[PDB]
């Protein structure tokens, strides 16, 4: 199957303001042969949701094409439906959800006729989530198994339920569709419930559009929004959530926000470490922050220069038969160092020590 020999690990950011929203997004290939992984960021949507912002994650499989497609026009698809428009002036919270429901399950078929009209070849289908921001409410999407979750006040405030097959109720479905869970996988293949595209998936005669092996339908959350204790979002990709936990990337993200306010690098460090908690996966994370965000500490950046200076001099020890980087971080590992980052852990300051390995052992 993919795995590169050695992973990929330029990373492809971009960041923006607005709405009284900052936000930092990265995606890297990593081990695998191919990126398969989408997003959407907008701050501003058209036909009078100027005041609105979208981000979205799309986990691709099988290709990217869904993937592809869904971040370029999913948005509209959502928007651009008699659902969503009600309605008087601005949309009502069923509105909104009624709407996202109808922009899944019509994109989903759109993708398909276009499919057998051009004679597609592909056979891939994506995951998506998301959070569509109006002035006061999130309203948080999931179809498959990638995850999005809000910090509010220090702590996980909601996150997505990932859509498995082995779920009660997607096991259900995908029985009476006349399928069957094998362990985690439809049919022994799928590992995921919901998404759009697989369209070999969506065949069963006699069932509707959300009654299939494989379902488009949405689950969507509506938030209604704090402005004094709303701090940040974060979606991402299983290649991300395979690897650290909710809690654990919450005080993550928290204690990097504290050192510095530069999105990107934030959202990069979050790939870099989990890379190296061992995800071999492509990976995408998108970080929104709110004014209420947490706020870089004169004190936190401190610590981090001492805690990096400590990191240096023990690789200048350790290194002295000159062992290699891996033996490094495993003396590293033994040592018990306190003051880690919260969940990042020894993992998080990899790159840290590998520079320094580096400077001290470049051949
Ligand atoms: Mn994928
Ligand atoms: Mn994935």
């Amino acid at each position: 199957g993919a795995f590169l020999d050695k992973p990929k690990m330029e990373k492809h950011n971009a960041q923006g303001q607005g709405n009284g929203l900052r936000y930092g997004l990265s995606s890297m290939q990593g081990w695998r042969v191919e990126m398969e992984d989408a997003h959407t960021a907008v701050i501003g949507l058209p036909s009078g949701l100027e005041s609105w912002s979208f981000f979205a994650v799309y986990d691709g499989h099988a290709g990217s094409q869904v993937a592809k497609y869904c971040c370029e026009h999913l948005l509209d698809h959502i928007t651009n439906n008699q659902d969503f428009k009600g309605s008087a002036g601005a949309p009502s919270v069923e509105n909104v959800k009624n709407g996202i429901r109808t922009g899944f399950l019509e994109i989903d078929e759109h993708m398909r006729v276009m499919s057998e009209k051009k004679h597609g070849a592909d056979r891939s289908g994506s995951t998506a989530v998301g959070v569509l921001i109006s002035p006061q409410h999130t309203y948080f999407i999931n179809c498959g198994d990638s995850r999005g979750l809000l910090c509010r006040n220090r702590k996980v405030h909601f996150f997505t339920q990932d859509h498995k097959p082995s779920n009660p109720l997607e096991k259900e479905r995908i029985q009476n569709a006349g399928g069957s869970v094998m362990i985690q996988r439809v049919n022994g293949s799928l590992a995921v419930s919901r998404a759009l595209g697989d369209f070999d998936y969506k065949c069963v005669h006699g069932k509707g559009p959300t009654e299939q092996l494989v379902s488009p339908e949405p689950e969507v959350h509506d938030i209604e929004r704090s402005e004094e204790d709303d701090q940040f979002i974060i979606l991402a990709c299983d290649g991300i959530w395979d690897v650290m936990g909710n809690e654990e990337l919450c005080d993550f993200v928290r204690s990097r926000l504290e050192v510095t306010d530069d999105l990107e690098k934030v959202c990069n460090e979050v790939v870099d470490t989990c890379l190296y908690k061992g995800s071999r996966d492509n990976m995408s994370v998108i970080l929104i922050c709110f004014p209420n965000a947490p706020k870089v500490s004169p004190e936190a950046v401190k610590k981090e220069a001492e805690l990096d200076k400590y990191l240096e001099c023990r690789v200048e020890e350790i290194i002295k038969g000159v062992p290699d980087l891996v033996h490094v971080m495993r003396t590293l590992a033994s040592e018990n160092i306190p003051s880690l980052p919260p969940g990042g852990e020894l993992a998080s300051k990899r790159n840290v020590i590998e520079a320094v390995y580096n400077r001290l052992n470049p051949y």
